[PDB]
């Protein structure tokens, strides 16, 4: 009988569900396994009001397959013109679980993002006061800064000053990719946490570029050198409660990935939990998987831990090469590869 | 408009491919360049005099009427290559140089480089230049560090043992390489592509991933780009024009695993002119394009002239290739310089 592992039902603290037909297609891969997910607000029209958040939440709930138990945790897209009252009442009414900071032009659907971050300090002050967490895509966008350096520059230039001025603001440093970030979070306090994706644990920039260029490994923040990958792996393997599961599943149609200018984002929802299990196994750290997947996140946000359990079984499972999307398709993470772990039905 | 008359240039590093691709891409080179160093990495690599002669003939047959062009052939070095094949090829005028590709068996590429030291000794003796793709392949080495490791681990020992061997450090991409060449002597030269002068890795990756800027060796950080620019702008005679034009069909570039190589032949000379202009170094363009290479190899300089004219020049979006196409360097963009023949 193959090795099994019982853990509390996990949550995904960072995901893109998109909208319309894409939403219908991709959500089931998440709702099958995860009880809750932090749903990012970067649609074509960003989610900046309570009304638009309620409407999007309804569309997500309508896409949940029968027999799945799933609750989306909505987020507000911060902007330079955002009204603080909208953020405050959204949080107190339970519409917004958190607010998300995109530096302007840092990534997908970020043209309406925040251009001069210190200008919205009055929003952070209000968030600190009410206990609303701030989620951050932590990259500078200055053209003179090399893409591989943008996360590290963010830490010193933007994040540290925020933490000095608002010491009791809950901040999630989303999808960390560097030793710089890992060390900074490890040296922080209970008000600073971080999510880590499976791709930044499993791969480094050599996988994207050696022997050919692989746009399905292209995501933001970009894959870093092996040194940084190893630091992330050691961070989560340490069992520190500052790190938790956030996939940053970010699906795009195949033709938008395999083009002259490929979109950033990996569609990793289909194999997400098994992928993480494989990593924790390689790190001799399966004892810390549960905390990372199911405990650390809820404890950071101040939300309850799930009552359910899931069973991971160490039996092979082949990822499909493509996932249909109308007359187009989406290429999943680890397409055509065999994972060592499966989830028991 | 401003004009610049220079000696007819040569391209000291090019891939012409073969068959229909060869027919399509060669004219872009033969229109402007009198000679080109033709790399030997075909599907069946060029490792014998016979195969080199045959490939040369196919190239010459593809030269359009009214173009004056001569391909300078190269031998693909392998672990099992016979030294006599190299020697007679050089003396018969078939091989102009030999090319070292680090592997990634002995038929197909050099795996243990010190094992072919006896070939280098023979090349040194006869005056045959060694062209090097200078990257290690060790899996522990990050892709952006591979050029720098090559310098210390492979190139320096070769230069210590064979101090009078002519070596071209092909398509340099790093400050490490630039500084090493600048600190060398007349037996060490280097080619520089337009893409490594014009761009850095941010251009390939910021705001989207751009496989038409993906080439080997990979684009480096801006620091290295600036060092290359300063190297050629200094007017050092150790650097010369080598495009490393490396065309692939569009569908092979824009795929789940894109091929390395930029097709820069169509706008090659105008692109370089733009760079030298930005660097306030147009006085050094002629040497880089037409003098430094021939003088390094010990070959004659071209008698012809070409005129560069500062009038706009729109690059096409696509170049036909049978039922397929090839995306050129700077597709859809406007260069400030054009060539009058
Ligand atoms: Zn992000
Ligand atoms: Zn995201
Ligand atoms: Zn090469
Ligand atoms: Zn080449």
């Amino acid at each position: 009988q193959p090795q099994t592992l019982k853990i509390r039902r996990p949550d995904d603290w960072h995901i893109h569900l998109r909208d319309d037909e894409m939403l219908s297609t991709v959500l089931p891969y998440t709702s099958e396994v995860f009880a809750r997910a932090i749903v990012m607000p970067n649609l074509a029209q960003p989610i900046t009001t309570v009304a638009s958040a309620i409407a999007y939440r309804e569309r997500i709930l309508a896409a949940v397959p029968a027999g799945h138990k799933f609750t989306p945790l909505m987020t507000c897209y911060l902007t330079n013109s955002l009204d603080a009252k909208e953020l405050t009442t959204g949080f107190e009414q339970g519409v917004f679980t958190a607010a998300k900071l995109y530096p302007a032009n840092a990534t997908t659907n970020s043209t309406h993002g925040v251009s001069d971050i210190p200008a919205i300090y009055p929003l952070f002050e209000q968030m600190q006061k009410i206990g609303m967490p701030l989620l951050i895509h932590g990259e500078v966008t200055d053209a003179a800064v090399d893409i591989f350096d943008r996360e590290a520059r963010f830490i010193d230039q933007i994040l540290e000053p925020i933490r000095q001025k608002f010491p009791e603001l809950k901040i999630v440093f989303e999808h960390i990719t560097t030793k710089d970030a890992a060390d900074y979070v490890l040296a922080g306090n209970r008000f600073l946490g971080a999510t880590v994706t499976p791709q930044h644990l499993m791969f480094n920039r050599n996988h994207m570029l050696v022997g050919g260029i692989r746009p399905h490994l292209f995501c933001l923040p970009i894959l870093k050198r092996s040194t940084h990958q190893q630091a992330l792996r050691a961070a989560v393997a340490s069992g520190s409660d500052r790190f938790f599961l956030g996939t940053d599943s970010a699906p795009h149609a195949k033709h938008r990935k395999e083009s002259s200018c490929g979109c950033a984002g990996v569609f990793n929802a289909p194999a997400a939990l098994p992928a993480y299990a494989s990593v924790f196994e390689e790190l001799n750290a399966l004892q810390h998987l549960e905390a990372f997947c199911a405990l650390n996140g809820p404890r950071f946000y101040g939300l309850p831990v799930n009552d359910d359990v899931v069973e991971l079984v160490r039996t092979p499972f082949l990822q499909p090469e493509e996932i249909p999307l109308g007359n187009e398709s989406v290429i999943p993470f680890l397409a055509g590869q065999t994972l060592n772990w499966s989830v028991k039905r």
